[PDB]
């Protein structure tokens, strides 16, 4: 009851920051996500033993892959907590209670290969789930872990507060899927230029907690250069995994996904920063002005991979 979490002096500090990495100690993880549960929602939010429960058996269900691991998830806890302290009166109690768990949860039981290798490879998933393939079964795991006995943290919450946080909970792991992010931000650009934009409006809501979902998620490109640099390696790690595993339904991989084009990977950072980063973090900004922290940061990894083009790194 009368038990904060405290961290360590430099990490107190840089937890609250937009660029802060939350190490390489796996055993600090969820004691930074209890600091930024209570922080950012509050003591009071969730009983500290189901939450507890409820932290290690996600951690269970996310398996030892280069990129898309528990460290991904907590990252991606950690992007939000900034998004939610920089904004502190602009969401609901249970925004703040959904958004950080369905952070967590957002790429539960990822096996290192995207929806369209699950549809080539016709994985069983694929024909459960036809679209968001991958993020359906997220969120199927992410209900089947607050099912288990001891693992309801939401247990306080009136049988409709219940439904709604779980559906701010679906909609936000959906929101992940990059192939629905183009069309959101459209959307959400079109109606902040023409004034249109109302955050009253429930579906308007939705469109901007998908855009902070895609921000969070790609917030690997918002960090200090060597932790952005690094990163990168584990997400092509991935990518020319899945590539090898195209050649092996002969199939030519996109050249994402090709490890023969390893050369051509500082021009492929560049066009996914001009098509997908930096308008995400520019519309972000537009919307909740105090995440420009993360659009600043996105243009310093910009022109970090232009350097690298130029040959000055
Ligand atoms: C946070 C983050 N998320 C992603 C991401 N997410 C995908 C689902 C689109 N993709 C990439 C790779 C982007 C890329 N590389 C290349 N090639 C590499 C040499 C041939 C072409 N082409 N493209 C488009 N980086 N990345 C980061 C850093
Ligand atoms: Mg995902
Ligand atoms: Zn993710």
């Amino acid at each position: 009851g009368l038990m904060q979490f405290t961290l360590p002096v430099r990490l107190c500090k840089e937890i609250e920051l937009f660029h802060f990495d939350i190490g390489p100690f796996e055993n600090m993880w969820p004691g930074i996500f209890v600091y930024m549960v209570h922080r950012s929602c509050g003591t009071s939010c969730f009983e500290l033993e189901k939450l507890c429960r409820f932290i290690m058996s996600v951690k269970k269900n996310y398996r030892r892959v280069p990129y898309h691991n528990w460290k991904h998830a907590v990252t991606v806890a950690h992007c939000m907590y900034a998004i939610l302290q920089n904004n502190h009166t602009l969401f609901t109690d249970l925004e703040r209670k959904g958004l950080l768990i369905a952070c967590l949860c957002h790429d539960l039981d990822h096996r290192g290969f995207s929806n369209s290798y699950l549809q080539k490879f016709d994985h069983p998933l694929a024909a459960l789930y036809s679209t968001s393939t991958m993020e359906q079964h997220h969120f199927s795991q992410t209900v089947s872990i607050l099912q288990l006995e001891g693992h309801n943290i939401f247990s306080t919450l009136s049988s409709s507060e219940y439904e709604q946080v779980l559906e701010i909970i679906r909609k936000a792991i959906i929101a992940t899927d990059l192939a629905l992010y183009f069309g959101n931000r459209k959307q959400l650009e079109e109606m902040y230029q023409t004034g249109s934009l109302n955050l009253n409006n429930q579906s308007h809501r939705d469109r901007v907690i998908g855009l902070m979902m895609t921000a969070c998620d790609l917030c690997s490109v918002t960090k200090l250069w060597p932790v952005t640099k690094l990163t990168a390696n584990d997400i092509y790690a991935e990518f020319w995994a899945e590539g090898d595993e195209m050649k092996k339904l002969g199939i030519q991989p996109i050249p994402m996904m090709d490890r023969d084009k390893k050369d051509e990977v500082p021009q492929g950072q560049l066009g996914f920063y001009n098509a997908v980063a930096i308008p995400c973090y520019t519309t972000l900004t537009q919307i909740l002005p105090p995440t420009e922290p993360l659009l600043k940061a996105c243009r310093d990894n910009l022109s970090q991979w232009e350097k690298v083009i130029r040959g000055e790194e």
